[PDB]
């Protein structure tokens, strides 16, 4: 997609939270990065898991909140884990 | 719509943080998030609203708000506050 | 240390004298708040945890927004007996 | 350890912050809390401890840390990351 790359094209180099969505908006995995950059597009290029590569399939849209520090970016987290309850967060939790 | 929820909704800032919505008694029976209080929690007492947040609606006599610093600490208020209060329409408004 | 309590909002953690935290509170003010628990009259709940409280120590926040988060975190560490049962 | 862990306890920060120990697998099995980081990683392999200290301190690996800016948020990254880890000697220890 192209509005798409749009958004993975000026993702900062910054810490926080970013949130996965589906084709209808909801929250799929929450995730926690020291570069929102870095992080957010791994999980568009390269090679990964079959468990993550389902989660990889499912990605419609992104969102982000940029924290000031790493210490912020976990504790934003745990909370947004918390309010989403995201699909893949409990799926890909345990080993394997 | 009393004089003293009025002049509360007067004072909002344009600011994120959380807001606390609260019965006729006192007690908080919703908890949510803004960036901006001021146009979030105005927007319940304007325009149209689904059934349910309808019900909600006719339920606030008062509000208190807390001003973060930024949206994320906002969202981080927001969970803490749920946990503090465990609000009715938390539940109830639930997709 | 009540008397080098500083007028900042934060959270108190008022303790048994065999050393527990007995209840986690929060401050927009812990000078006045903590202050006020050993002055003026009191009603029954409040007066028994005020006999009970041997010491106290406090976390100073930036903001009352802070605080809250601080508070329901101490709760969650210490799980204070006087939290549990002094239900507003 | 070998050359590696001495030199990662030698960069230790004295920054204040959360440390995260790990296994041999890379498990999180203890979170705690430090005003000197540099200063209480470096204490558990060094000195004496008790016994259920002892246990932890065979099983460390590795460790990570988060430096933290405030009392406030050291203790709330503290509790937050133990949440997130359910770590087996925060169970066992308290
Ligand atoms: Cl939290
Ligand atoms: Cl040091
Ligand atoms: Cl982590």
């Amino acid at each position: 997609n192209e509005r798409l790359k749009e958004k993975l094209a000026v993702l900062p180099e910054q810490p926080g939270c970013y949130l996965m969505k589906d084709k209808h908006g909801t929250v799929i995995y929450v995730g926690k990065a020291k570069s929102l950059k870095e992080r957010v597009r791994s999980y568009f290029t390269g090679t990964h898991d079959g468990k993550t590569q389902r989660l990889v399939e499912e990605i419609a849209d992104f969102e982000y909140i940029v924290t000031s520090s790493n210490a912020e970016a976990l504790i934003l987290e745990m909370n947004l884990i918390k309010k989403h309850d995201p699909k893949y967060n409990v799926m890909l939790k345990d080993d394997k």
